């Protein structure tokens, strides 16, 4: 069911936290027959430390430097992360908009720093992208602090 280049929701370690968004970079099984994936975590805005004034696109995520392995049994479903240069003009067939995210920047969880992406270099999956019949508004909003 899963292929390299797919993005998946992975069960968090604490139940009921938001699932992690992971791009599958490798798949294998161990001698026990347990199936595993390895990939890059994409962080939601509240998983990063950022200037309180920073504005986020709705559905923004950040390509992180955190990579890990998890059993394929921890997958909750598929999703898609699109590079910002394509997200506004194209959308992925067979995905609900709630499961389509946009990525403009990397975030390092080592240094708590952001950097704009110049070249998108993720593995190519079988997702099929078509031009949007309805362009998405560019809409950026900051976090709310009590
Ligand atoms: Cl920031």
């Amino acid at each position: 069911m899963y292929h390299v280049g797919d993005y998946v929701y992975v069960e968090p370690a604490e139940a009921n936290l938001q699932p992690h968004i992971v791009c599958i970079e490798r798949l294998w099984e161990d001698s026990a027959g347990e199936k595993w994936l390895y990939g890059c975590w994409f962080y939601r805005p509240n998983e990063t430390f950022h200037l309180a004034t920073r504005k986020f696109l709705e559905k923004e995520v950040f390509k992180s430097d955190y990579y890990n392995k998890v059993p394929v049994s921890k997958i909750l479903g598929k999703c898609v992360v699109m590079f910002v240069k394509e997200y506004f003009k194209l959308c992925p067939e067979n995905f609900r908009d709630e499961d389509v995210y946009v990525c403009e920047s990397r975030y390092s969880a080592k240094t708590k720093s952001f950097k704009k992406i110049k070249l998108w270099t993720m593995p190519v999956s079988s997702v099929r992208f078509v031009p949007r019949d309805v362009p998405l508004p560019v809409v950026r909003v900051a976090s709310v602090f009590a």
